[PDB]
């Protein structure tokens, strides 16, 4: 297959012609030529006027005094935020195109929601090398890559100060649309909503939802333990959960997402959002005494979806980005722009979000320490300390740095290996191919990638060619930005997927973004004043201070 | 329920406040006031400068010599057609909102693809009238309305000259997205693609597709009978079909849509499109000897989808509109506009497309006369005369007029009644409410509706109030436009739905609309040079002349 070398540049579409030749389709790439390598008139200009991502990043993370002014000039702040949304979203095809089984457009790839979609097509079946033509005939041993490059020896803390509230929010939030269906394969998902539908709270299906709802006052089932609201159990709901045999039945809490019993950090957020849902039911009831259970439930769900997107942009991404510019959740920024209110979760989004280096060597709640053997699947801990203590402890405990290499806890070593194996099963293209896909200059040496000698040396021995390094390993060994949690590629590839999943949501469409959609102005206000602090304050006893970074 | 009266005007959203008050959300309506009845300044100008639908109709249906010069000026034709698309499309909510079970926005209604969506919310469960407040407590008897207003007396021809090639094309084409799931009820659909995916050719599920495919050269299974290609049998495919016990096994044709064995008219088009798919496979094979069966099949499907959209716009709608303006299928017209590339089939679009008055009293094939007793479920008639004979005959036989009342054949009488009963099951609002929903002045009198004295009297007898008249009856009895098949309301409610289903297709999106998507320039040209005449000419022996109008 002549397309195995990935000849077409700048989003050009490669197509085989006969057995020995290829054709690049350069339609609307802004380029032309055999390989779509020659820039057009208008393309030379924007390229000249476009600073590098690292330059833009420096600007957004400095000049605090300047941004304090910009952040308070609404016309300016909106124009900037609007530009961030549109420019990043242009990098995603919507409606979606490829998946693991189709490196060409097809109705099957478009219509079948059980697949993760793909930002880059899979490496065709019969190629010289696994990645195309670069590198050796076989890829290096995945177990070796993890130990040599990803396995943690010494815990490296996040210089941005990310805490465990951040780490567990990340896992909780993203696991509503990263729901890999392993009984089918890594190419497939159980998240057919393909975005922020809060299925990890209400369940993926109506049958599961019904098991979790109280069907009174629009509320969800719950328990009162030690004076505080907690999720129901498997027994009471008959809603299935993944628990190992060890865990006694009375500690088998049932929430929307089947795997959230895995770790108390997830159950913490599961509990908090559950409280939030029922809290919002009470507010809506006061607002609408004439409403029934169904409209109370449905309306509350739309509120919490709004709250989620609000919090994710203005607190979560805000901290993550390190920007001094104040991001804004405001659907109206797009009502005069071209934008598709739909989303399809990309497999590569899933891969890059394996942020397991975030995880500490031990989990510290109050004055006690827990290793992974004690902490995992142990809801006794949650009940022992309560949510307030959890929030206070997690707010204080620093998370690990994601980029920079060698920071994956040994406890989750096999997860990193599987992430590599599965990406090979799905025939991912190389790291440099994904750099180019998101308008980044490909790395020219291993030393350039890591900005260092030790790992870059190990990498050269394992892959041989820089164009043979795989996506996932490279993301975790890449040179971090100055005092940043991530390197360039993580940010530049992840941001488009994220914002598309957030603003692509139906509630952001002009037909939905009305107070009536949310039961009036009171309901609408809950969304537009939501923050991670107010979420904790309204639902956690004592209203402890919280944040996504350490005090 | 204060919203029972439908207080809010101009797309404003009604919401209950307490047990006896209502609030109207006027956001982005261009209106304000308690009921969104007060136009803004700009709204008033627009309102003053906009010509009535009956005006734009008259212009487009006259000045023949003028349109010829327009039609031959690209810039002008493109600009006109571009406006045609955007203007109508703004009338549809996309992504969708309501369904039969939800008169308020909810995640269940948005996300659950098994529902037809709703352009107008259902009447609340407990209003004074089933239509709200207007009308008698009980709706008029379904049977009487059919007999008094809809049932045929003498066959009324279509002034626009629509033939049976048009009548059966309409049934075939629309039945890929009108797939009512009567197992669940009239509110539900089996067409989860919600548009033009050609599932009626290839099957709704992958399992049914595999039963119909040959898995050689991308082709679909078929029989050669009398030297001509026909669809395969149920026995050779195991693809279940709806057939009465009488039908012999060898005449049990299997095609994508389970119900297409119901009339030879459907099976004719099913045959023709089947030939077209296999014809396109041959073309692509010549273009791509290196391609496998899978890529050959998928690319052919995308080509046939485009073919379908091309034909429907530039031939089918082109005829139905009666416009002298040459309609154009050109996705490129929207690449600079705001437009959502997605669609959800509206229940009202289903209800309005019940064009059973199109049907003749007998079907004329060649030199013979078949009534409904001998025509229905009779695939032998198809093999007797063959496709070429069916085409030549159906091109000649005139279809019945849809608007004007009293032109529904007695055979499909119970269907016309069912269409009314189910509309009540799904709690449709009144005809006049749907008038307003699509920017049409509501009718003030029964005589204004029909433009006639006899039927109007029967309507007033049955309903009493003009605002108590139902959607489906009124659509049929409405005054037809001058020598036209339909009245004002049919066109103005139907066109938005149709164009949304056509241009909202993923292949019209910028990422898909390029030659590489369809195997190159050759495949691309098949779409862009397709027509109803070319369809028949390439797949029907003798290349008979055909059209959607009698010569
Ligand atoms: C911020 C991101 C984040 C965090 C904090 C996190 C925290 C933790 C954690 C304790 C806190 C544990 C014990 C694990 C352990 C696992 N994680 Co994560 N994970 C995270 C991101 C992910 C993602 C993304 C996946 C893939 C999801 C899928 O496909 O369903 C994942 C998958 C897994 C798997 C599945 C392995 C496989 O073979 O597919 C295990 C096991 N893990 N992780
Ligand atoms: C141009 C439009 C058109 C045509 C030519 C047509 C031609 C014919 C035809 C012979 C040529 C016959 C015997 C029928 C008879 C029927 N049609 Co139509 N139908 C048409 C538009 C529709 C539509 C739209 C539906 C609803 C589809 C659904 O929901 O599944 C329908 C449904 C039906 C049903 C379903 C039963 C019910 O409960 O309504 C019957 C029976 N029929 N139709
Ligand atoms: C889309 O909406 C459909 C209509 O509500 C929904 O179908 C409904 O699903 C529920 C739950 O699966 C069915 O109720 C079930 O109730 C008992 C359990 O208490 C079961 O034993 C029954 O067999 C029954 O399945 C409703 O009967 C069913 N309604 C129908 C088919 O009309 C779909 O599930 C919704 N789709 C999704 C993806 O959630
Ligand atoms: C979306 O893509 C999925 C992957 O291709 C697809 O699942 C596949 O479905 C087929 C047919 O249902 C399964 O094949 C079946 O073959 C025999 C018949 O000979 C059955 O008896 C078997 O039980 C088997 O189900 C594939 O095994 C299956 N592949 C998987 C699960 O990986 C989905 O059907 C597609 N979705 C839609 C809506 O079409
Ligand atoms: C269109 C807005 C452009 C104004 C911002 C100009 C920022 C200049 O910044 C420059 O960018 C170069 C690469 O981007 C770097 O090599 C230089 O070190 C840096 O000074
Ligand atoms: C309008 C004022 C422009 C200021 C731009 C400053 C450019 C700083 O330079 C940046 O420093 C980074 C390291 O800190 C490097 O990684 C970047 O490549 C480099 O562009
Ligand atoms: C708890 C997750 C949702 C957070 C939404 C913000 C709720 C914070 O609290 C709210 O502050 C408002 C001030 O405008 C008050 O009107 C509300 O009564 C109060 O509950
Ligand atoms: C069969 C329904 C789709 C019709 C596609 C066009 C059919 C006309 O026929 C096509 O005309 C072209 C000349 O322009 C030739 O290149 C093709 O070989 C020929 O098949
Ligand atoms: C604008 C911006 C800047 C930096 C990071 C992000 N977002 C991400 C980047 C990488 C990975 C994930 C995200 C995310 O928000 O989930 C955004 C949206
Ligand atoms: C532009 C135009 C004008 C008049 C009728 C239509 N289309 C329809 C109108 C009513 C019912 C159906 C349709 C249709 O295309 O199916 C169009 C698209
Ligand atoms: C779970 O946590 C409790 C404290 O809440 C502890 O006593 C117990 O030993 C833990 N379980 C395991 C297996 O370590
Ligand atoms: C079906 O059509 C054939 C002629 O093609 C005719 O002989 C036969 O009687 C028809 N069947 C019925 C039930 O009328
Ligand atoms: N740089
Ligand atoms: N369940
Ligand atoms: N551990
Ligand atoms: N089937
Ligand atoms: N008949």
């Amino acid at each position: 297959n002549p397309c195995c070398s990935h000849p077409c540049q700048n989003r050009g579409v490669c197509m085989s012609v006969g057995f020995d030749q290829y054709k690049c389709d350069c339609t609307r790439t802004g380029f032309y030529g055999e390989n779509c390598s020659t820039p057009e008139f208008l393309t030379r200009i924007k390229l000249f006027l476009k600073p590098t991502p690292n330059t833009v990043h420096y600007i957004l993370t400095h000049f605090k005094g300047f941004w304090n002014v910009v952040n308070n000039i609404p016309f300016l702040r909106n124009a900037i935020m609007s530009y961030v949304l549109t420019s990043r979203s242009h990098l995603i095809d919507s409606p979606p195109t490829y998946n693991a089984d189709y490196g060409y457009k097809s109705w099957e790839a478009f219509s079948n929601l059980s697949y993760y979609t793909r930002a880059l097509p899979p490496v065709p079946d019969d190629c010289p090398t696994p990645l195309g033509v670069k590198g050796k005939k076989q890829l290096p041993d995945s177990n070796e890559i993890v130990e040599k490059l990803l396995l943690r020896r010494k815990f490296i803390p996040d210089p941005q100060g990310s805490n465990m509230m951040f780490a567990f929010f990340a896992q909780h939030f993203t696991h509503q649309f990263f729901k890999t269906d392993h009984k089918r394969g890594p190419a497939f998902t159980n998240g057919l909503g393909h975005g922020v539908d809060l299925n990890h709270i209400y369940g993926e299906t109506l049958a599961r939802q019904r098991k979790l709802r109280l069907f009174k006052d629009g509320k969800m089932k719950y328990q009162i333990i030690d004076g505080e609201m907690y999720p129901p159990t498997v027994k009471d709901t008959q809603a299935e959960m993944i628990y190992p045999p060890q865990v006694p039945e009375h500690l088998r809490f049932a929430v929307g997402q089947e795997v959230f019993g895995l770790v108390p950090g997830l159950m913490m957020y599961a509990t908090i959002w559950l409280r939030e849902h029922n809290r919002v039911c009470d507010v809506l009831k006061q607002e609408h005494p004439e409403w029934g259970d169904e409209q109370l439930f449905q309306t509350s769900r739309l509120i919490l979806i709004g709250e989620t997107i609000k919090i994710v942009i203005e607190d979560y991404v805000q901290h993550l980005s390190g920007y001094h510019f104040k991001l804004k959740f405001d659907p109206e920024l797009l009502f005069n722009k071209q934008f598709q209110y739909q989303n399809r979760i990309a497999a590569e989004f899933n891969t890059l979000y394996h942020w397991h280096p975030l995880l500490p060597d031990t989990f510290q709640i109050h004055d006690q320490k827990y290793n992974y053997q004690q902490f995992i699947y142990n809801n006794s801990i949650l009940l022992e300390h309560g949510i307030t203590q959890f929030v206070e402890s997690f707010t204080r405990q620093i998370a690990g740095r994601v980029a920079g290499g060698r920071n994956v806890p040994p406890a989750v070593q096999k997860v990193s290996q599987a992430s590599i194996d599965q990406s090979r099963q799905m025939k991912y293209q190389s790291f440099n191919e994904y750099r180019k896909r998101f308008m980044l200059k490909p790395y020219e040496s291993f030393e350039e990638l890591t900005g260092e000698k030790e790992m870059s040396a190990e990498l050269e021995a394992l892959y041989g060619d820089i164009d043979a390094v795989e996506l996932y390993p490279a993301l975790l060994v890449e040179k971090p930005r100055p005092d940043a949690i991530f390197g360039e590629t993580m940010v530049e590839v992840g941001a488009p997927f994220s914002l598309k999943g957030l603003m692509g949501n139906v509630i952001c469409s002009p037909a939905y973004w009305k107070p009536s959609t949310f039961g009036g102005e009171v309901g609408f206000q809950i969304i537009n004043t939501a923050s991670i602090q107010s979420l904790i304050c309204n639902n956690v006893k004592g209203c402890p201070f919280t944040s996504f970074s350490v005090p």
